[PDB]
RNA sequence: GUGAGAUUGUGAAGGGAUCUCGCAGGUAUCGUGAGGGAAGUAUGGGGUAGUACGAGAGGAACUCCCAUGCCGUGCCUCUAGUUUCUGGGGUU
């Protein structure tokens, strides 16, 4: 993000992202059973949304559910470069 | 088989045969829902916010409330309209 704070909520298997770009809306994700979701505290990463499981066509399906619920509407992609995005694709083990 | 009719072109009482269909349904209520029809559609305000963005000038949006235009289906408590209730009165 450029100025607002993204404040993804976890608990259990839902998921709350608010505030993105400001707005009042609040979007929400109902993950599998299949897929854990995790969150690294500040401490070490600044904000990691932690996507794990078995199947990775349902671990891959949900970072992009959630990578498309937060897209910027009605204005240049270029210049408001903000959203959750995938940086890194790693195993448990 | 059993009931009911008819054989009406030349008089009458008789009674033979033959043909036609009647022989099981009527009445009353609660539902099914195939198929067909088919509808709601727009707007402004509040705050978000003078924030995002931007050198400045300027200048957004969603959740969320509050209303409104056009349309639709009704309704008659109120308000309005209508009076051959010629209702009560007034007046030529
Ligand atoms: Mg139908």
């Amino acid at each position: 993000y450029a100025h607002f704070p993204i404040n993804v909520s976890v608990d259990g298997q839902n998921i709350e992202v608010r505030n993105f770009l400001g707005e009042k809306r609040v979007r929400r994700q109902l993950v599998p059973s299949s897929v854990k979701v995790s969150q690294t505290d500040p401490s070490k990463v600044k904000d990691e949304i932690i996507f794990d499981g078995n199947d990775l066509e349902q671990v891959s399906r949900e970072a992009a559910v959630l990578h498309q619920m937060c897209l910027v509407k009605k204005k240049d992609i270029r210049k408001f470069l903000d959203g959750i995005y995938v940086q890194t694709k790693t195993n448990i083990e």
